[PDB]
């Protein structure tokens, strides 16, 4: 039969901490939807405080994959900091490699989040606001050394598309950028991508391809990068290194995945002396929903939540199945149906409130 | 197991009447997709003839909900009438309230429906036309007394967005307006929303926020508000009050709903001396289809149709299961699969033709 | 219970041939999603070499349907040839008929495919490239004799929409053109349709409606008409007539279909001395995915592959169930789950590599 076997774990820190140790694992005997298989991928993300006075974080990521025998790699190292409550800045470098090909880059970017409104009538009356509409502005400057024949070729293609295309370049680049079903997923999350504005495009003197470009993306409220702008970057809680790792193996007969992290932001002040496990980000559910409906499956799942010592759940919906002091478990019944729901694209709230 | 239990009833008036008494009830042990739960909502709609000579209808609606403990209310009272076969006019007032907040409004609007074509080649050859492409133009003037700090604040935000945004205001307002997955649902129904054109925005003298704005929406044929413009407002059949009521209760473990109404338009002349139960509106099926695929379910359903005395079904597909004179019932087999189909987004025709 | 019963067959030619005899049949006891039923349709397509020196193909198609008792017919005869590796030309004629109505047409068109990039870094490292982004330009000149009242009426409507609409005509025509859920399907495949540009619209002297119009369509890589431009027209392999036939019967209780063809392009050089059955086109899967999720179903399927004499499979994923020399069969297990997957919108690769 078709069965999804999964295990999730949440271990929460108490006091003034929002930190949690999270774990996930799943295996399902269904094909992945990728038109090129097998596909294996590993991701690691680390965030460490560089300067707590200026709120500078050193964010490092490494992604390695094998897709239909092609070996890929992305490495990135970036310094991130808020400048204002709406403007964040990033300065970094990295390298992208595919088989016998590689290219290096350096960049500087500013990202400005703009909520469409501010209302005390909403703030006073909605205890847990979810959908928050807005638009977010990117201004990117990037540099790539044109140190091989392939980089020269692609740079020349962009020179032709930018000069030839005119107003069409910034418009038509969107379907090049959002390759395959990444394009389809834009509308799926109530998201919009503006045309690209080219401020600078040129070759510096070996030769270096230089560019400065801008775009905005917007959301009707599902887009967490906009609705939860401050929360998604919990620099104020980063008093030590945080890290997350994920990995999957897939082919036309199965998918297997494991995630483990230790990071701030797992819990949040819910008000009235209560705390919550953070609201589930909506984009992962909505996007995974585009693949989660291709095969009927039974659910064999368990969630384990371990609160800090002397703390207890005050409200849980779906209700936990069993308890032993600070440890709570969810399996079968209502929780298994919620698991099926969210794997298929559902965004139905699973809420956990705790205190003491 | 996961089971959808539902009951539907249709009681038809005969002679020159298109009226029917409709009833629906359903319960399913699945979470709702709302990222904020529990959520309960009740709706009541009434339409009464004010002036049959001018074809003026008094349309009143009241919606009350509780979402994650927040109490909401919408009350609206409107005078509606056709001016031409394409232009309808509406003059009304209402109130929107959320928790400790409330605001009143008055409005005047004109809505012009424009079918993209008229063809006798289509009219002569298609006995039951469904997809009809068109565009529909709204021209709205609205007034809100700015009688609290919140209204002043929001009005000021709109003053900044309208003057600052310029051409961007009418464009970017769409993702603010179609909150969360309402934005996603636009494309889902083959629907389009034009940018908003601001004709007037200002403060009148307490202070009153005044605005006049325009937009058009279009459809490729699924949009019933366009394809079935005259049919959706059966003023010619409104010789007495019509009314409909609906209510639901939902949380992360279940959904329960009941609908009951007595209204014209339930049956329609099918031609050749036959009558049909009206074609199923496509938008409800297509939109509910965005939530109906999150959990596998078994179907426990029944539809009961009661024709007027001495009338009989001449054709039914899916075929009814049983009959007793003017009463017909559908359950199990083909009908249960059609029920599953339409709950998931399917628009497959279920046709009932009757006469005598 | 709900069961999809299907049988597929592939018989491959060897040596320098890419030709294959393909067969498909399926029956499922579910309603079709069409809001007008019953619906039966037959299609026949033939391609024959007219001139191998100029690479001219005579492509003929005939489509006949009955939808809710309305009898329809489309007949087309066209001369197609590549002019360059990016530009193809078509010159043809046909007739569209619905019930008591009919109209004839003649046309000339050029279609220019434009891949967004060319990269040797991609070519050297990706053994089987799938997503290829691009845009494709249509330039159509068409003529219809206005020999009945209906043609005069529609021509007059277009005269009003073109002169009245101005810039709006080319924009709003898209929802008229992509009737019903054809509009929704555009975004679904990561596809874009540009506004129509009208170069010529007029009446010639009986009266003939004349028009010249242009549009482009683009894809993020799922759009096979763009990604696989040369492959979808295998003129170099057309040394004799190729033909395909398909037919379906559907209503609110069932769907039944059969396809049979004999055509080039069924196999392709995979490199390294290996051959593959061609990559599955993504658009059919993605589009059928919009209807394939409305009813849970069990899978009763078989695929039979017959290689040319002395050839063997070197790799198959999902793995074949059984073998007897050059004959291989897939049924149950992993293949049945892949069948369920692709019927619901999944694009997960099923790969067959063979040699000798
Ligand atoms: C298909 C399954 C669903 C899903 C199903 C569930 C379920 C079921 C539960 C949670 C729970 C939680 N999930 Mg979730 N969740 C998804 C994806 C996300 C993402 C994300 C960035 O993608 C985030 C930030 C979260 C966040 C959270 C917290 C709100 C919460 C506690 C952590 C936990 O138990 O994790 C468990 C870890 C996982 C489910 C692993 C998810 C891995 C995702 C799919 C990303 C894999 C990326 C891969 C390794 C690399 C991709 C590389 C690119 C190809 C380049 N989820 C995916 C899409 N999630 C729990 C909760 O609500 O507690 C109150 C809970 O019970
Ligand atoms: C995802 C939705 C939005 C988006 C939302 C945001 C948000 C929100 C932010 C940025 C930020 C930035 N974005 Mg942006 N961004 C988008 C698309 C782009 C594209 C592109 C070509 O598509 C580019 C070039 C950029 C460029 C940039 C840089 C200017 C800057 C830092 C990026 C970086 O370091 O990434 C390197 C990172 C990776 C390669 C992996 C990231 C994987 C995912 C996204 C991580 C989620 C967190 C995970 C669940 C938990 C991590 C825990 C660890 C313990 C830390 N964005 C899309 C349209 N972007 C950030 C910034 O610093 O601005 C100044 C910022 O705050
Ligand atoms: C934000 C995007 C990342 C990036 C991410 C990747 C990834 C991921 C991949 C490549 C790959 C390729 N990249 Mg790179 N690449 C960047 C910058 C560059 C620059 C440059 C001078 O800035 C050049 C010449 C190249 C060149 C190339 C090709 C040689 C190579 C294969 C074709 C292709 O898919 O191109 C894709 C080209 C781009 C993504 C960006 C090109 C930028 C141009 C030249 C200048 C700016 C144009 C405009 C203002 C902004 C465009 C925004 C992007 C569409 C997101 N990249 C930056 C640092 N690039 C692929 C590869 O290795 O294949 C074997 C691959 O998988
Ligand atoms: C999920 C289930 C499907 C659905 C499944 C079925 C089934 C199954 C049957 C019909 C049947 C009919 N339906 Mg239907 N139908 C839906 C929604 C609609 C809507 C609408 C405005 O939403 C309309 C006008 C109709 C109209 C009709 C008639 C064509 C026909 C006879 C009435 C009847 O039996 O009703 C029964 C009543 C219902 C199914 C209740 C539907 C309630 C919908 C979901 C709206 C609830 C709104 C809620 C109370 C308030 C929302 C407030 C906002 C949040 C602010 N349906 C929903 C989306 N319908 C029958 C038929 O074809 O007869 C020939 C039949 O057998
Ligand atoms: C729904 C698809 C279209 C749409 C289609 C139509 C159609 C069609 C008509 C209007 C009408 C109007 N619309 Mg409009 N309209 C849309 C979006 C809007 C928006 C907005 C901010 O989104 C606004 C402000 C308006 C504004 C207006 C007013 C000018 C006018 C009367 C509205 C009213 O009284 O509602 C108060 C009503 C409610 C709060 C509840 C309505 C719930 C649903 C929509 C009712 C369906 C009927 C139900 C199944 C059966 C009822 C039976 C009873 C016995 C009567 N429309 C969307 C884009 N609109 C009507 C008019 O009079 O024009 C002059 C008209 O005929
Ligand atoms: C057609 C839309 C309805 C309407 C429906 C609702 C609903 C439903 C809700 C609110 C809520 C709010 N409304 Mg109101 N509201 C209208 C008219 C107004 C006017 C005005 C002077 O005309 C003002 C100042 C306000 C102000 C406010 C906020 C104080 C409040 C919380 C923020 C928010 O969501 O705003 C939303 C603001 C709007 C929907 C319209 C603002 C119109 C502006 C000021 C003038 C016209 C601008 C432009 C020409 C047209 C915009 C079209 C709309 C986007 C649909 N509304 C009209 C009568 N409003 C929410 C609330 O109570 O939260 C606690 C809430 O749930
Ligand atoms: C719903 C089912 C899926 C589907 C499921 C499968 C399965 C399962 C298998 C293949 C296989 C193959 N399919 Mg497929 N396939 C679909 C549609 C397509 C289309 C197309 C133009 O629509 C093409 C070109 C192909 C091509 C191919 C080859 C890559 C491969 C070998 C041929 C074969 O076995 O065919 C079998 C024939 C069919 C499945 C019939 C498909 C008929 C489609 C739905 C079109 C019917 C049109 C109708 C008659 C007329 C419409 C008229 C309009 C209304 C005007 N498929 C549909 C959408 N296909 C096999 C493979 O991968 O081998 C390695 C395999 O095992
Ligand atoms: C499908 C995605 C694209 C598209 C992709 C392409 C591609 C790719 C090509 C054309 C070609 C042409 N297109 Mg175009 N075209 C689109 C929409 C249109 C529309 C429209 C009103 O929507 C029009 C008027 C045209 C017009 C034209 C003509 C200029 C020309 C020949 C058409 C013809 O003979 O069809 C008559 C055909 C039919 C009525 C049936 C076709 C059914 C499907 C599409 C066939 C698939 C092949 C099947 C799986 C296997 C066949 C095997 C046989 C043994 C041959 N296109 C959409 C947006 N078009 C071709 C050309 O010659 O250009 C110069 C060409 O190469
Ligand atoms: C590429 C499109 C095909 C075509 C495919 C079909 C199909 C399929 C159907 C009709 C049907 C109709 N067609 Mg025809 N039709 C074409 C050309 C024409 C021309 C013309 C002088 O060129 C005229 C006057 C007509 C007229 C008509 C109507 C009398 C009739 C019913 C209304 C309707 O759906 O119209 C649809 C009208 C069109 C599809 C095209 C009209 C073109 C106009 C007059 C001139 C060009 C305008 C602009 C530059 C380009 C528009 C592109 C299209 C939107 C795809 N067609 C060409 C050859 N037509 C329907 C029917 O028989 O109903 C009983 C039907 O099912």
């Amino acid at each position: 039969t078709t069965t999804a076997h999964s295990d999730y774990e949440i271990i929460l820190e108490g006091g003034s901490s929002s930190w949690g140790q999270i774990k996930g694992r799943a295996k399902v005997n269904v094909p992945a939807a990728l038109p090129l298989l097998p596909a294996d991928c590993n991701i690691k993300i680390e965030a460490k405080p560089l300067d707590a006075q200026k709120g500078v974080v050193r964010f490092t990521s490494q992604i390695e994959s094998i897709v239909d025998s092609t070996k890929n790699k992305l490495v990135v190292e970036v310094d991130i900091a808020n400048e204002t409550k709406d403007r964040r800045i990033a300065v970094g470098e990295g390298e992208v490699s595919v088989g016998d090909f590689s290219h290096k880059f350096s960049f500087e970017g500013s990202v400005v989040n703009m909520y469409y409104y501010r209302s005390d009538a909403v703030r006073r009356n909605v205890p847990n606001p979810v959908y928050m509409q807005g638009r977010q502005f990117h201004d990117i400057m990037m540099k790539v050394p044109l140190d091989n024949k392939d980089l020269i070729e692609t740079w020349e293609g962009f020179q032709q598309s930018i000069s030839g295309g005119g107003v069409n370049f910034g418009d038509w680049i969107r379907e090049f950028w959002f390759i395959g079903p990444a394009y389809t997923a834009i509308n799926e999350g109530g998201q919009r991508i503006s045309p690209i504005q080219v401020n600078n495009f040129g070759v510096e003197s070996g030769p270096v391809g230089v560019s400065r470009w801008k775009f905005s993306h917007a959301g009707s409220g599902i887009v967490d990068s906009i609705s939860r702008w401050a929360e998604l970057f919990p620099v104020e809680q980063l008093n030590k290194p945080a890290s997350i790792e994920g990995g999957f193996r897939s082919d036309s007969q199965g998918i297997e995945v494991k995630v483990d992290g230790n990071l701030p932001g797992v819990s949040r002040d819910a008000g009235g002396g209560l705390r919550r496990i953070l609201n589930h980000p909506l984009i992962p559910l909505v996007h995974h929903g585009m693949v989660g409906k291709f095969n009927d499956f039974t659910v064999d799942t368990q969630l384990k939540v371990v609160l800090p010592k002397g703390y207890k759940i005050r409200y849980a919906a779906p209700q936990f199945r069993s308890q032993n002091l600070e440890e709570y478990r969810w399996s079968g019944g209502a929780y298994a149906r919620w698991v099926e729901h969210v794997c298929k694209g559902g965004t139905g709230q699973f809420e956990v409130l705790y205190a003491q």
